[PDB]
């Protein structure tokens, strides 16, 4: 248990492979986040600010949300994660979630990350089915101002903005930030360079196949394809990589 | 615990940014509310009066309901809010809600605000799903006259009048008051002036873009767009504001 | 707790604004009710008699049912009302309802009013949803003869005859009595006169606008429109009344 | 608690207005019932026999089932009625129902009446909804032979043969007996005569209006219409009767 | 409680009217069953063998399954029947069912009959509705090999092969055996002869009406029609029989 | 209970009839599995690797998953199987499943097999119905990295890749490996040879009927058809085999 009104998060587990600048959108996400941190800390009109980072799966939403939170330097920073509520009933999740906000309210400046909203709400498109009790708790928490004078920045992440819109959750968030997949051959080459896994000859081959072209892959997904490619004999790593990227 | 048959609400949390007269509808809402307060206090025929303030999200329904209640000067004034029932089961909400009315009945003149009906009922359009037990309790409470001779003004708020109509709740309310978003450039300029955030040169620029035109934004939403605009460098505040207002 | 096999109801709360003879249907309802009371008390063939008073909302069903019951002069008269089962689970309602009939069976002559069937059954058209356990208990209670020799008149009220028909409840009731809204300008003028709220000049103005015409408003609703009209300056009371009546 | 393996039912409550021979179908129902009683008592091949008496509501199903049971003269005769399970959960009903059969199995010759199957199963056409646990218990009980050598006649009644067919319950019953409403003016006149409520002049008038014609009314329903007619002044009893019969 | 790893079933209750050879399919069912018993006892590759006996209702599935089991002469033979789980919750059924298999696993050679799968699963076509917990337990039990070296023959019965297929249960059974209704006049005459209920003159009459023709009736159903026919006066037994067989 | 951070599985029960090389796909499955084991043990970027083995029912998914796990030689190897959760409620399954991963996290190198996902999730296509609580727990567990520095290979198996895709589970798995049924006469002949059940003359006959042709049968299913064929008289084994294979 941390000091009263404080909390230091373990960003290592949420950003295990860093934050590489593979393209302009990465900088845009971080800059927009810092502006929201600025607004939260300095505003009396809007002491409660919430933002939803959303994009396709594996695009890097969680790590970016954790980075924005980390850069806020707020006394209280906590990440509400589903991997800490495995098997939890609706009530159990609401109590756990409510506890986090209760502790946040004790700090003058706090930031709470509500990560992977779809999992927190136990959503599944078949039906669909989901925990309405948890959804309702979240809709209220997103609009509950901390006690007078104290500020709170809520950062949510999701790969299903569409579902959250149907649930009326978008009306609860102050704004949203799109977290895109790598979309161009250039951005893809930049990522590979910053990650440094292939030799120039290999990157050249890849480049010939992707430069000036369009791709669609999340940074987290790219990490896996690379690692799978590296298990091949040196002479087949590139072939494997392009094949995986292809299908 | 307050004195028997009494209760003083903390209006500061429900009206954190005041009540500015950005347009005629604001005065209309307050005046209609005072007439209902008058009817409640003076009538023997209709000792129970209920009104639903409804309009688009962020239009200022809660603050206006809290203001009408505050201006009643009734001995007992209580706001039934969902942010005090987070994670609550249907039964728990009904008991909490029933307690409030029970205490209200102890006063000769009382006013109860049932705020954000959609959240109180755990409503979600997917399904849809909602707490019928809570809906039923509310339908009965809306028609239950306080013990003989005592008066009660019930003020509800909602951003989903359509849903409440389907639930037959409109037949329970005595009347309804529409709470509109700011709808004209003039009303928008008036709001900015009363809030005093931009310089004349800036308001002039904005005016050139909105005067004699139509807009659609809730006062609560406007506060957020302004505050977000203020984080920009002086030379780009207006550009940001119009862009946000645009999309 | 009342004397064994007895119960005196508090008709004041169910008939707070009397029973005015605004039109022939009021007399028809009371007369049909007295005939059913007569049949119940005098018949050996049909010792159990049930009747459903139904009509549009606010038409005066409850007060009329309470009046019919009151005029029976039976030793045991009890009104089963939803405002005494707020927040109740299905089981809780069935037990409460079953208790009332159990006590009624102890009297030689009893009358039980099952008021606002839709609320007792927790009905909502979305779904729809309702308490089947309560519906089933009611279907059985409506056909359960008191112990040999004893009589029971069951009077139900509802604003949703259509729903009850779908639920097969109409096959349970012995007969039904329609409780209509005020339907003609004449009946409307008669009501205003018997209630005595407007001056002759005013009633004359209203008459010019409604006499020889058709209207559709429940007596309970009319009381509210009048009371709202009375909050206006003398010179605008009539204008307000007709406007409210209009929309 | 009755003697081991025995049970005497109170037929008075299930046949409060006797069994009048208003038409051939009444005799047909009783005769078919006695044949099934005969088969049950004398057969080694089919020691378990079940029959469903079904027809429109109010046609006299329960009283006829109770009469067939009474005429069996079996040591154990028990009527499983829903008015003894008001408010019961599915489990509670199954236990109560299972208890009855358990006691029946203790007798060499037993007869169990499962009355008003729709109510026992908590059926409602909206949905529809019903207690599947109770349905399943009944489907199994209908096919469970008493312990070797002992006989059991199960008599069910229902006004919804169609619903029971959908539930596959008809495959469980050995056979079914139709219990029709009074269908001809002759049968109607015979009923009135056997009940002796109108004077010859009156029956003559009625006859002129119904003889050689077709009608459709259950004996239980007829009893109520007559009794309602008898509340009128002598000169209007017939008019009332035909009017009620008409609509 | 029987000896460890053993269990002797009471086949009398499951085969109360024997196993008559009314036609070739009866022999086919028994022969196929003995081959499966042979495979189970002798195979190391498939120590777990399951078979579903299925056909129309009343065709004799249970008695035939009980006969196949009886003829296996296995040390452990147990019939899992729904008439021993009346009113049972899903969990209760799974525990009871799991207990049986647990005991079977203790024997070197065991046979478990899972009778009337539709009832075990609380199936009803309206909805439909059924116990998924029980279905899941059965799907797993059908594929769980007894502890190494021990054998188990599972025999299921059902009148709804179609439903079980939709539930994916057919992929769980090793094979299926069809249990048909009596289908020809010849088979029908053979049954009557083996049961010996009618006189030659009578069988001759029946023969004239059914020989060289097609019929469709389950042996269990035939037993009931015969027994019902025998309640008639000698001169009308045949007439009754053909009438019943007709409709 | 095994040593801290360790666990040795009993592969005998999951691979009771070995792993025969009936065709190239068998080698492909094992080779792809070893590459994933290699990646898991050697990578710092992707310390958590998950793979779904999927294909038609009876194709050999479980045994192959168990073989891949066995060949990893990891200190901790555990198979999460539904036959150890029979009758389990959603919560019970989640706790049991969560326990396994918790123990796995204690090892530097672990492999967890989540076998037969459809059964673990209590899936049934009618509805459909399934345990969402279990699905949600699995979606989170599939993405939860073991504590820093430790590796985990998760291997799932399913016969319903389509259902898992709808449930969004495919986005959770790192990759998938298809486990096909035997598809050619050649592969079928190879299987029979490796299993050694028929004589050359017999295999020759079969070959004449299947060589250069296409078939579709899972290895587990083939084992059963063979064993059933072996119960026939020597002269009819082949006839039986082809007949079974045919339909
Ligand atoms: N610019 C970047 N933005 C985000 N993540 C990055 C970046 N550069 C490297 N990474 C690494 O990529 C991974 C991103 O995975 P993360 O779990 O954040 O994705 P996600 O979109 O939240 O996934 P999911 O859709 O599964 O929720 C982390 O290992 C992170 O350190
Ligand atoms: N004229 C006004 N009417 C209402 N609110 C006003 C007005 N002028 C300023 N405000 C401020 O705007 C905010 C209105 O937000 P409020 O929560 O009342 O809106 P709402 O419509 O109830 O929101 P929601 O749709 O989220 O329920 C408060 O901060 C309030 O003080
Ligand atoms: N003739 C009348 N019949 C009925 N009520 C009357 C009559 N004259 C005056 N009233 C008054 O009108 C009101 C009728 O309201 P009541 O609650 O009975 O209506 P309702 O139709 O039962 O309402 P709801 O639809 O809300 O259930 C009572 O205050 C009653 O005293
Ligand atoms: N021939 C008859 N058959 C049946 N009931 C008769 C007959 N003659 C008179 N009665 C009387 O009519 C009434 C029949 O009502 P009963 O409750 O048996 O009908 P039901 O069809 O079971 O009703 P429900 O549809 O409500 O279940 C009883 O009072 C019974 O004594
Ligand atoms: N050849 C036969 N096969 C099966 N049952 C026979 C045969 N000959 C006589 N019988 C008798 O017929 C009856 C068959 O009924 P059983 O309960 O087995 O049928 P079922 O198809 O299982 O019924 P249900 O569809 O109700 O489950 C038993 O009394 C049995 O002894
Ligand atoms: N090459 C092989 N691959 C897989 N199983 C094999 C192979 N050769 C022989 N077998 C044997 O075939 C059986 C395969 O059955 P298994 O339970 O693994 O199949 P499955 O596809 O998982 O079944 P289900 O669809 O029922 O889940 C085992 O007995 C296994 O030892
Ligand atoms: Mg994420
Ligand atoms: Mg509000
Ligand atoms: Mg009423
Ligand atoms: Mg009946
Ligand atoms: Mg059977
Ligand atoms: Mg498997």
């Amino acid at each position: 248990k941390p000091a009263f009104g404080t909390n230091q998060e373990d960003y290592a587990s949420y950003i295990m492979n860093g934050i590489i600048k593979w393209g302009d959108p990465v900088t845009r996400v971080l800059d927009d986040g810092e502006l929201l941190v600025q607004q939260t800390k300095n505003s009396d009109r809007t002491p409660l600010v919430s933002v939803l980072l959303e994009g396709p799966p594996h695009s890097g939403k969680t790590a970016l949300a954790a980075k924005i939170a980390e850069e806020s330097n707020f006394p209280f920073i906590k990440i509400c994660s589903p991997d800490k509520m495995i098997g939890f009933s609706e009530t159990a999740k609401c109590q756990a979630m409510k506890k986090i906000f209760d502790d946040a309210y004790k700090s003058q400046l706090s930031c709470v990350v509500v990560d992977d909203i779809e999992r927190l709400l136990d959503y599944v498109p078949i039906g669909p089915r989901f925990s309405n009790l948890v959804l309702q708790a979240l809709l209220v928490l997103l609009k509950k101002a901390p006690p007078q004078g104290r500020k709170l920045l809520i950062i949510g992440t999701t790969s299903r903005k569409d579902v959250l819109q149907e649930m009326e959750m978008l009306n609860a968030f102050s704004t949203t930030i799109h977290v895109p997949n790598i979309a161009t051959g250039e951005q893809l080459l930049e990522a590979l360079e910053l990650l440094g896994n292939f030799k120039d000859k290999e990157r050249t081959t890849i480049a010939q196949q992707v430069k000036g072209k369009k791709v669609w892959i999340g940074i987290k997904k790219l990490l896996m394809l690379i690692e799978m490619s590296l298990q091949m004999d040196p002479e087949y790593r590139v072939r494997k990589f392009l094949a995986l990227l292809r299908e």
